[PDB]
DNA sequence: TGCATCCGTGAGTCGAGGGTAATAAAAAAACATCATGGGTTGAGTGTGGTTATTGGGGCATAATCGATCTGTA
């Protein structure tokens, strides 16, 4: 059963559900037919072949990144650090190198 | 030389329906041939699998402030 769901088209239809509840949750007009369309392209794009997505928080890493940064207030360095379960050192990471993105971004 | 005889000629763009029909023999055998259906090749498209990683965070080993009790005219 298990290998007979291997080949199985089950996961496009995990995916349109995907597509839903943050569509939904932006409140676009129409959830199911755009994100059923929105899958085609995904099929043709992708179809028949070994793809490696982004696992594991990867990309949240960076959204999680970016409001740290914003919070970071100067002297809040514990507060940020309980709050996100970070330590020190990724604290101190994630403040320079947003420093240094937003210093391109004020200066030219 | 006169006679009949045959052989090419003769507009131009345009439109709308536009196709119709006197008749007729059956058996048999014989053969050709395509049509479907079932089975080997074979040709794929399908799907997991080991191994090259390059940013990131991390602990060492160093370093530059911030706050108070002992020594010198």
């Amino acid at each position: 059963a298990p290998e007979l769901e291997s080949r199985w088209p089950r996961s496009v239809v995990d995916l349109i559900d995907v597509l839903e509840n943050e569509l939904k949750r932006q409140n676009v007009s129409n959830p199911r037919e755009l994100a059923r369309k929105q899958a085609v392209a995904l099929s043709c794009f992708l179809g028949g072949r070994q793809f490696y997505i982004p696992c594991g928080d990867t990309i949240l890493t960076a959204l999680r990144d970016d409001l740290l940064y914003c919070q970071f207030n100067g002297r809040n360095m514990e507060e940020l650090r309980r709050q996100y379960r970070l330590s020190q050192p990724q604290i101190y990471q994630i403040i320079a190198r947003q420093r240094k993105l937003h210093t391109r971004r004020h200066q030219p």
